[PDB]
Formats: C-alpha cells, structure tokens, sequence
C-alpha cells in the first residue's frame, strides 16, 4: 500500500496540532483564573 | 494491507478524544472568565 497511510498521517498531524492549540488556550485561562482566584480569596 | 491502518485509526481516536477534553476545559474557563470579567467591568 502507499496512499491511504500517508494520508492518515497528515490527518493525525492536524489533530495533534489543534490539540496543542486548545491546550495552550486552557493554559492561559488557567494561569489567569489562578491569579484571580487568589485575589478572590479574602472572605 | 490490514493492520497498520486499523491501528492508525485507534490512534486518531485517542487524539480526537483528548481534543474534546481540553476543549470542554477551555469552555469552562471561558464561560467563567466571562462572568468574572463582567464583574470586573466597573472602573
């Protein structure tokens, strides 16, 4: 074989990418929600 | 062929999954950071 494999690879590439995307996004909302949470800690 | 393909599929499955995972996580930090942001809007 030599066609459906390479393709499945390109697909696994776009998937792993988007993953790192939403990953960094959640990382930003996490660090920010952490500093904010601490500021809320006072009651 | 009949082995490396099915495998590449199972892999694309775990990838798409984790993707939906970090996706919902960012969705929670987004809706929460949105309601909070509004509360901060007052200065």
């Amino acid at each position: 074989c030599g066609g459906r494999i390479a393709r499945l690879e390109e697909k696994v590439k776009t998937l792993k990418a988007q993953n790192s995307e939403l990953a960094s996004t959640a990382n930003m909302l996490r660090e920010q929600v952490a500093q904010l949470k601490q500021k809320v800690m006072n009651y």
